[PDB]
């Protein structure tokens, strides 16, 4: 399961442990204890704020996104990450170039297409400088500091359903930067596919964002 | 995989995400070569690069005495869900030390006596507990008379990194003998599911003193 | 500040880092700003609270000294985003101190025997249990084993260091009617101390983020 | 309060502190139902805790730092999850013209084609070009959050960092080390200096029995 994001990014499901019943199983071991009663249990937990059971469902995603997006994403501390190193490996000539539509709703002094060019220009100059420095003998960890924030990076993300729902509340929301919103929509999609009951209950009683209830 | 512990407890594997290769894929950030992948696991462990192992996750079902659970629950980097003494009626299941548990201490009374002394207050406490309930006393208040050796059950979801920290601390002679027994069981299961990580752990990071002397 | 809880327990403030302004300074770095005036700053706290910007409050930290029954501590210790250090039954000779519910504790439930009867039967188990505990020790039984006969109402002690964000989550969950009465009582004391040290944050918390019920009916 | 300048335009500034060495002693002492004692026994306890890996007591010592560092350094720093952060926003505020320009010495031990002076020149140039484009887009009507994506990783950012002594020591083990990038090493050294100043005993014990790095 893979979903393309932005111009060169993506979100792909690597692994998953459990499903909706994993939360039911965990929670049930509380009352010292059926598709109908179990699904209702999930609604009950979601409705009353008992989310610890959902921590027993875990996902591992492989993500490709611009650094400025990853910086916001990595602020979510209740999760595990492993990302490509700009000091250990040579960075690929891959940058996020906003589409003209990105600026829609904004009256700019110059046509959107021009903005696209300006950004692509800097990217090109920075990357060339980067390559020159390396070939010149400068260590990679130093050379890459001239590279712009829209440079793509990749990382593995392991997170449980509870932290994932917090992520969606904050990132699958109009207040979050559009770019990460797009990734969050992808995460939600995959989450829905693997845990329909939990996702359904989440949207109905806990989800605090706005966009998931309109897309 | 279900292993009996003490007189009435157990450790059961409920689920697991990944295997040794999960740590390898995460470290490389990719997606093949047994020799190279195994080498990487050792490399990561030897140099303290522990984060890749967080991508391996386990869910256990555990039955243990509350005094053991209290120590176990001090490990904050994990998820727990346990039976409630205020929501359900507690079963008559208590941990009675084996006659050999005190074999090594200068005791004045015979092992059978200790067993009888413990079994005695246990029976009295539970009887009192049931009495209060039947009398209308809320469960949450009635259970306060129950001894710390009462058995409880919980689900534990933890990643390999935090699990290794648990083994360093609990699979060790300094920890209470009772939790050591559980830690040995967790270690066996870990070893079965992640042989490479487990071996590299014992070889380069394990800080305890029993897993190196004991088998699996 | 040392508030008595239940019959022998307590909550005491050991230390604190920062105050309402600590959260303001933290939040301001976002817009490349610092403090302003007490009017604008207090407005920010309220603003942060109502919009779900919780991280700034993580910069306010408290350390409490708590004495409570083990069954209460077990619930308390489930809050993982905090630090704890507790008295050890493996390393220390536990003293004779147990939580004996007051007669009023059962007020509201139609029981068979008198509230005073429940009291005596609880104290009975306690005495017999502690009795056996000392005997086992006197007999050479190591403390870590001897204590397993002790009941859950035995009092324990611990230090608790937690930041304002986690503390608010604690209050949402424990200063609430769904939590056991015993820990509710402790949560009220935590709230009282919180209110005194961070009045702006506290007030903003009750009006905008607090999800519990009792703090809106009870004072401080 | 303390402030140490790092790199060409950065700094590490102590904002607040909760507790001191004795805070760890008090927290630890509760285990034996005890409290503070003399200076000789208390300091000895700290070394004891450190030696045997009993680290929880140190979690009761907390610091709040105010840091100004380039983004590439901050990204590594923010990987330390057991802490609290609040940082300057590129989508909410106009970013200032401050970039980390390596000094000629930075390339020490590295023989490069073009003179180090030239490396400095080239870095400043791309930096200048990117920033001007940034302002151009901003005055052009482009949202701050979009315009800033052309800015390089050596752009200076600012943030508040609240961390307890236990996590701080893990930070030093990893960042106050030759394996970590030189730039963050410099920040780590300033962090250690402040730590030492505020918690002499803890720091001394840490360096003698727990510190895993190689530059302190
Ligand atoms: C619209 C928007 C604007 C933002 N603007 C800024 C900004 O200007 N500056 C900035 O620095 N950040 C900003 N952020 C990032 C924000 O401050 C959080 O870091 C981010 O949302 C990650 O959330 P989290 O802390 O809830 O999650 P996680 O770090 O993944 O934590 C999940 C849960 O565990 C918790 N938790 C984890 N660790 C701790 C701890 N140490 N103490 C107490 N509770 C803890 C909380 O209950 C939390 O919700 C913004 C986010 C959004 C969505
Ligand atoms: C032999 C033995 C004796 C003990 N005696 C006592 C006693 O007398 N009193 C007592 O209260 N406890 C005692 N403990 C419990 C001990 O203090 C820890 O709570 C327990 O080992 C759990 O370990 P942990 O903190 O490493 O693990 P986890 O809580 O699972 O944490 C794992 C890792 O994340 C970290 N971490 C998590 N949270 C934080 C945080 N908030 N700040 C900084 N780092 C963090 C550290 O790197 C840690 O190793 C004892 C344990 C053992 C094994
Ligand atoms: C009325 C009531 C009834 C309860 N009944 C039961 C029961 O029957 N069985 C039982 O076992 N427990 C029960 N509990 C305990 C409950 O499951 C939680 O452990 C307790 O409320 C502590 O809350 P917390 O997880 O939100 O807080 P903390 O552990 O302090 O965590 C604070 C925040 O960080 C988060 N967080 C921390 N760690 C993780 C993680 N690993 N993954 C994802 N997010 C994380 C979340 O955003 C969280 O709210 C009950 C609690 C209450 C108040
Ligand atoms: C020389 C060097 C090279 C590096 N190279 C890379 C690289 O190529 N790619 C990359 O992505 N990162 C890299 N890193 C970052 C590294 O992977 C860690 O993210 C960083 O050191 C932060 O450390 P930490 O996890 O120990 O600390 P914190 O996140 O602050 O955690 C402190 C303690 O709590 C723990 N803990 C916290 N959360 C969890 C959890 N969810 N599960 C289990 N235990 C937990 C552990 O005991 C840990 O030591 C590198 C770091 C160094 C020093
Ligand atoms: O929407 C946001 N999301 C986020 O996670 N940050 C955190 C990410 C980074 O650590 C710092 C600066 O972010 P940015 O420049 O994207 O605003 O604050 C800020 C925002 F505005
Ligand atoms: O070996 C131990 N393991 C442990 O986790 N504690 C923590 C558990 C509990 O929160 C408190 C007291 O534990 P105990 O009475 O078992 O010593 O400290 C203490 C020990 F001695
Ligand atoms: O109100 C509660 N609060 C709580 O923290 N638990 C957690 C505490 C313990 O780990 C386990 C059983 O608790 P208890 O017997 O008190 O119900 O679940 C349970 C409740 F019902
Ligand atoms: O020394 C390092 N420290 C660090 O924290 N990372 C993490 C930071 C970032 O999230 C990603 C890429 O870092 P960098 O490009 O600096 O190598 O991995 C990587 C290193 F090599």
């Amino acid at each position: 399961m893979k979903i393309d994001i932005l111009d060169k990014g993506f979100v792909e499901l690597v692994d998953v442990m459990g499903n909706d019943l994993s939360a039911v199983r965990a929670a049930r071991v509380s009352f010292d204890m059926d598709e109908e009663r179990d699904r209702h249990l999930i609604e009950y937990l979601m409705k009353h704020g008992h989310e610890t059971p959902f921590e027993h469902i875990v996902f591992t995603f492989h993500v490709k996104a611009p650094i400025f997006v990853a910086r916001q994403w990595f602020r979510h501390r209740i999760a595990s990450y492993n990302e490509l190193s700009g000091r250990y490996s040579k960075l690929s000539y891959e940058f996020y170039i906003p589409s003209p539509e990105r600026l829609e709703g904004y009256k700019t002094t110059i046509p959107p297409e021009r903005v696209t060019e300006k950004i692509s220009e800097i990217v090109d100059k920075a990357y060339r400088t980067y390559l020159e420095l390396i070939e010149s003998g400068v260590p990679r960890e130093v050379a890459r500091i001239v590279l712009p924030l829209n440079l793509y990076t990749r990382f593995f993300w392991t997170v449980n359903a509870r932290s994932l729902m917090n992520f969606l509340n904050l990132r699958a929301d109009s207040h979050a930067q559009w770019e990460i919103q797009q990734y969050a929509l992808a995460i939600a999609r995959i989450f829905k596919e693997k845990c329909p009951w939990t996702f359904e209950a989440f949207l109905k009683y806990a989800y605090k964002g706005d966009i998931l209830k309109e897309v």
